[PDB]
């Protein structure tokens, strides 16, 4: 029993066990709830990865992008949960955006085939996933996806910090839509955690420049943040993602709840 | 045993069973917390309300404004819970403000002597009160008051606003005062509930005029929210206080966690 | 003389007399600015309105979709205005989205074909102008783009909102982009005023099922408005766009700077 | 020409050719703006100080903690301008908070008096020039009164940003008990110019730690805006006010118009 004690909650987005999907789904299992597993294409790869979560939770095959999946998710989903039960979570842990827009390359170089790329995985994939999803969910559900605070512009994360701008907008509008179902919707916002991607730009493959830019903005992220900052540590992050997918915050929807050390309220 | 398990937890605040502050005592108490509560002035009054809490819990005497009061403070409580043991939370559910700065009568005339007096028990008392107890609060501990967005203006809350508005700064400071001991420093906001307060205003006790353009605002308030809002109950706002005074939101600090159906971010 | 006394500013979005940008148009050549104008595709039709204005503007074709249109677009420019000659200032007002995305239709519904089809004329397009002409623009000048306060989730606008508050995210990395040249980037956020088919947005052609939707919405603007607001006049937004063109807010980059009657401050 | 060329203007603050207002009021006063200056402590200070200045405008002492003063404050200006000829301007720059809650001094080593006396002129006090000057001033004319971003928890600014988050709450009630009077209340808020306050709690009243901490955030802001920002000089800052007087900023009320650079907007 625990935390999420008899929910069947839904979890995308685990690639490797660095993933914050996959800390999101280790303490969501060990808090009690039942987990149904989306992948998008390493299928074979990132199952090996799934067994090493506390339980068994069945890995069902999920690329936003194709339509044909979307359609067959509501469909799927219940096979793997049983006929007469219902979803109590959508966990939306899925982020892309092509190095054009992110990182070193310049923000007015970036090309829209490849913006719109990140726009449609990130930011709008969300809807269309509580598009698929809402209809089997259980009214006091919810549907939680990552954020990364847009409020104020920075280096390197340029298009990325816009497709999130607009999750955050897009966040709004799926909220009175899952209102109609009993569902909450809401974001979260963390502070860099070191997955294998952040571990490959610290350490210089982006290069000098890029891997310091990063580093200080890292480091400035401890300065800041009140009660600290542990990049090498996604826990407190997973620890947020269950709460708000517990009956202990039953009133907040289309809201943020940042998991950053506070860092975002102080400005030195 | 519970969601506040073992932790002690302080709840000031309660000066009828109607109070937030009661309902958050409550749900703590069943959730497993241990409880200290302060009361004003009306000790022997408020003592008989307290006696309907689930659980008995030491009631002490606490007037936010008198520093002979928050001195002994500390020093109380430990003889209220023990030597050795330490406090877990602090909640202030303590806000303050004459008719005077609040309702019908206008916003210009409100003179400083009692707009002060409004800003000293809403707004300061938070801060001298995480002064006086953050001494005794183990790391990880929590400490949460009550808000109520000000980020608009409205009206008749007029003075009272920005005394709240005063607040939510101050959480801040006490943000990164309180990282030092490891406590968090969070603010809950909360839509109208219906307590003594609210009832009377409703009634046309205010009138008219004033007795109406609140009923509206409390009305337009289920409108936007799209989970609705249930302002004859306060049980969503007891929920939340006490998730963010467990372990499931180790990150978020100086921060402000909304528990009004998301009535907030929706325009319409 | 005037406001905009010899500066040359660019100025987009012109479809018809209706149109902000015309307004921003008269205004601006009112105050002495010198425009050099520009138009999407109905080329000889749109031209026939840029007759209206106070003064000769040299028309030239843009479509911000088209990378030829905005490669050529610096080099038109500067045989508009002249060999030696560079420009002030850049005003964006275009903005697309297929009635899949805005209209009555369900949210859940608009496909990303035309989701895409707006984000990239409403926000991206900002980039992508910037772009092409922060090469010939004197330092100290000015572009600003229009914008509706994508803060809060409002029935109808729905995707378009979501490419809006994309938009804002934008000004905030051509801000500092621009930084580098001198110019600063601004965004200017309204409230509803009334143009042509905007008239059949309420009583017109849209106000029927969700159509008094923009009435109540349209009406209510005026409630909270505290200097009020006038639909039917753009006057005010023009005046607020040929400032932020003008050397009175020398600092402020990646900004806002609301024109909506402070509507957006008050609650009611 | 001016922006101000005719305007009637009341400048409130002056005390030193270095501090803000002796800024905006040269500036005021060579834009054709006719003004009436207010003065504190050591008039017989500001006077010379005053002449400076380019060209003539009378003082008034004040001190808008002073109700005889408060009492008189439309007609002794009235006396000031003409018989019966009305006044357009109230620019604010009124504000002061005692070094306890301060920086050097901690946040908690502090009390209620002190903060409680600075807001008088820090935050309440703008809801007190206003009532007094309102029915003396004509349809357009603003009230305005410097902001420093108190967003963030800026250490060391401590409670001079907490009554910060309350100049701005207090400023949006005047918003609407003035836009009747079709009147502009309005805050600028400016990053941190190096004035006599500044200037010494730096050089010697204050050894260290507050100085460390501000000189801490003056090469951020500095390294943080995309214009940049120079705090030498207070001129852009000072402009930006002006055309907050003029008929150029005509849509906006209980606003916050941002000149520190683009430091507000820029998260590295
Ligand atoms: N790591 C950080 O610093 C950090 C911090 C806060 C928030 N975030 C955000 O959280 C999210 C996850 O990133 P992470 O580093 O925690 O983990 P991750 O990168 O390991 O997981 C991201 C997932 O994106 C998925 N994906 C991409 N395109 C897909 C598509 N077409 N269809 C279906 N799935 C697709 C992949 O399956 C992958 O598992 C992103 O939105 C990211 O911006 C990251
Ligand atoms: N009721 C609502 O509509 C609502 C909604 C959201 C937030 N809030 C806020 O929550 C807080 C509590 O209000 P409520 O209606 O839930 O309960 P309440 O009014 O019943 O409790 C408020 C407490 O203020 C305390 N108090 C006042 N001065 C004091 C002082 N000098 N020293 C010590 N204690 C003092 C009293 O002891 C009283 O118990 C306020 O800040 C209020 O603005 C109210
Ligand atoms: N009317 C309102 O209620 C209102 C209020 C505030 C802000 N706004 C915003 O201001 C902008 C202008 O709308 P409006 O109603 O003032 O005027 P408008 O609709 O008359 O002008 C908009 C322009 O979009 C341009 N456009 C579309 N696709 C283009 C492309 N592919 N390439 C180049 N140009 C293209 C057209 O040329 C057209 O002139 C929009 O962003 C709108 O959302 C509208
Ligand atoms: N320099 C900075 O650090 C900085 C920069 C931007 C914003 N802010 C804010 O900008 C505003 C302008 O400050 P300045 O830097 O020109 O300061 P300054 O102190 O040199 O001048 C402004 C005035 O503070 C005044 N003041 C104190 N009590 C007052 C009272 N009771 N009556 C009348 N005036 C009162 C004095 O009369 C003094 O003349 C302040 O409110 C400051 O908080 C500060
Ligand atoms: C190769 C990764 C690209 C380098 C990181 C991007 C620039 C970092 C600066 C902004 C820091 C923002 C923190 C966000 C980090 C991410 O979103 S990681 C990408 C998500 N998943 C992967 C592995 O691609
Ligand atoms: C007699 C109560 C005064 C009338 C209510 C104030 C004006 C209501 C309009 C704003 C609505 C805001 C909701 C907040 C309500 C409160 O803070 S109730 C006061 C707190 N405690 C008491 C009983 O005094």
């Amino acid at each position: 029993t625990g935390l999420l004690d008899g929910k069947r909650i839904l979890v995308s987005g685990i690639i490797t066990d660095s993933s914050i999907a996959f800390h999101i789904a280790r303490v969501a299992q060990e808090q009690g709830a039942q987990l149904v597993l989306t992948g998008f294409d390493r299928l074979r790869l990132i199952q090996r990865i799934t067994d090493r979560l506390p339980a068994k939770a069945p890995l069902l095959e999920l690329d936003v992008q194709n339509e044909e999946h979307l359609a067959s998710l509501a469909g799927r989903v219940t096979e793997a949960i049983g006929a007469g039960n219902k979803l109590d979570g959508v966990v939306h842990s899925i982020g892309f955006m092509p190095q054009t827009g992110m990182g070193i390359n310049p923000f007015f170089d970036a090309p829209y085939a490849d913006v719109s790329k990140g726009i449609h995985i990130s930011a709008y994939s969300y809807a269309s996933m509580a598009k698929a999803l809402l209809p089997i969910m259980n009214p006091g559900g919810s549907i939680v996806g990552m954020d990364f605070d847009p409020s104020r512009a920075m280096p390197a994360y340029n298009w990325m910090t816009v497709a999130k701008s607009a999750l955050e907008s897009v966040n709004r509008f799926v909220a009175r839509e899952a209102g109609k179902y009993g569902v909450r919707s809401n974001l979260v916002a963390a502070g860099p955690i070191r997955t294998l991607a952040m571990s490959a730009i610290v350490g210089g493959a982006l290069g000098e420049e890029a891997g310091a830019q990063i580093q200080l903005l890292e480091e400035g992220w401890d300065q800041r943040a009140p009660i600290g900052w542990n990049m090498k540590d996604a826990t407190p992050v997973a620890k947020t993602v269950c709460a708000l997918l517990s009956d202990w915050l039953p009133a907040t929807t289309g809201d943020i709840i940042y998991a950053d050390g506070g860092a975002h309220t102080q400005l030195l």
